[PDB]
């Protein structure tokens, strides 16, 4: 790293507040990188750490960093179901369109694992509800393909 941006990165990932705002004081890399290119900001995100998503953002740390598959903090957020997590991304500047290497975007991950309030805050902060991956699905697609037709009522 960082020595100390490897332990960030853990921290982030366990969720262990108090170490993360320790490790930050003391100079630790924010925008830190693992061998999956995910930033503290993926970690946290992904595992629900909701006080570290904030105390990263509001420290520097880039919140549309894509790791090696293209995905961003908000792609983990809305694949995961960590509602308000993502909204918190949102407000801090993520790309709600942002496309993986498969060409997924968070509307299209939300949509095949059921997050329904994720969709619907998503469409409201400006997802494109015609986006299609690289297989030619839109969320709606994927919302039935995968079972979830309450989500589908409201890409519909």
């Amino acid at each position: 790293g960082s020595d100390l941006g490897k332990k960030l990165l853990e921290a982030a990932r366990a969720g262990q507040d108090d170490e993360v705002r320790i490790l930050m004081a003391n100079g630790a890399d924010v925008n830190a990188t693992d061998n999956d290119g995910y930033t503290p900001l993926h970690l946290a995100a992904s595992n629900g750490h909701l006080e570290i998503v904030e105390v990263l953002l509001k420290n520097g740390a880039d919140v549309n960093a894509s790791d090696l598959t293209g995905i961003t903090p908000l792609h983990l957020a809305a694949a995961t179901g960590h509602l308000e997590i993502v909204e918190v991304l949102l407000k801090h500047g993520a790309d709600v369109n942002a496309y993986d290497n498969d060409g997924h975007t968070p509307l299209h991950l939300a949509a095949k694992y059921g997050h329904l309030e994720i969709v619907e805050v998503l469409l409201k902060h400006g997802a494109d509800v015609n986006a299609q991956d690289k297989f030619g699905k839109t969320a709606f697609d994927i919302s039935i393909d995968n079972g979830n037709e309450d989500l589908a009522e409201i890409l519909q």
